[PDB]
């Protein structure tokens, strides 16, 4: 169980400190069409790219919030910033929101393929399903979080079918 | 054992990405004293000050290195910064280096705040000395690390008696 850590990182050292601020930021853009939800892309094979656009071309950098900063154990300034993205439809605007991977899940899959971390190549998806577990269970019950985070969980065919991450986000997107 | 995940965490996310870069950074800064070292403060009773020039007077804030931005996980330019701190000796100025705690500390102490975390006060100490075992067997063997690394670990007496922080500090700056 070392996604349970890692979920309770992620909300302490992350999402309990920029979502209270969020709503601010991205005002702070619209003015001076935005969705005004946090989405945390959460996939189940842990594959994390660092660049979500090659992940989906639909998938488009648009731009960034403007940076949140606060001095956090010992480092003066320390930088939360976060990234916008347009996403199309067949050459369409559909949607634009602030998007991310949970980057713990790199950590899964780093953990899974260093010897001395102990942590089993098979674990990967069953640690990951941990990890969205918990999460889902600190924000629902978490003050930080009223409708300005959405938690996007997939898991890919891996090579059955295709798959449109994209549309993955468009559906939650329209959902609201 | 909470402990594990996050001090693999650290190294993970954190120490691997940031140090291979540090020395150039650091030369950079001083090009255009400060030590070749990252130090990393660590201490057991997972106490961490936000503000380090007020855990002690005798630190003190001087400057940050230039930041070191990289993509990670869907944020592009997320940034990665650190500061240097100046460390007083009956008001001369004994050293200086890139100093800070680690952050995931704070996450121990708050989880064993949180009822839902299901993580006892008591077990503070001991995440803690498991976390900074485990962090130094990873930092041991890491090639990331080469001299460009120190762990400070203590154990403050807790109102027992007098404790200098800068005199922590100094005495791994002066031991090289
Ligand atoms: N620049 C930094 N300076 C000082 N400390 C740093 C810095 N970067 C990480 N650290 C900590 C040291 O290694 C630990 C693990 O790193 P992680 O990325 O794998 O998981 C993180 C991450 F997912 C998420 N997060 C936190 N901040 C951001 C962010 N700005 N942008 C997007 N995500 C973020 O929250 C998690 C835990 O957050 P931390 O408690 O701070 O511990 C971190």
């Amino acid at each position: 169980n070392v996604a349970h850590g890692l979920a309770w990182s992620y909300y302490i050292g992350y999402l309990r400190l920029i979502l209270p601020e969020l709503q601010a930021r991205i005002r702070t853009y619209n003015q001076h069409a935005v969705s005004q939800r946090l989405y945390i892309l959460l996939p189940l094979d842990c594959g994390v790219p660092d660049n979500l656009s090659m992940a989906d071309p639909n998938i488009r950098f648009l731009d960034k919030l403007p940076q949140q900063t606060g001095d956090r154990a010992g480092i003066k300034d320390r930088v939360y910033s976060n990234s916008i993205y347009e996403l199309l439809e067949n050459g369409q605007r559909a949607g634009t929101c602030v998007l991310e991977y949970a980057t713990p899940l790199q950590t899964l899959f780093a953990m899974s393929q260093y010897s001395q971390a102990g942590f089993s190549r098979e674990d990967r998806l069953e640690q990951a399903k941990l990890f969205c577990r918990t999460l889902e269970d600190i924000l629902a019950d978490a003050p930080e979080s009223q409708n300005n985070c959405r938690l996007i969980a997939y898991q890919e065919p891996a090579d059955d079918s295709s798959f449109s991450l994209s549309q993955e986000v468009l559906r939650h997107l329209r959902q609201e």
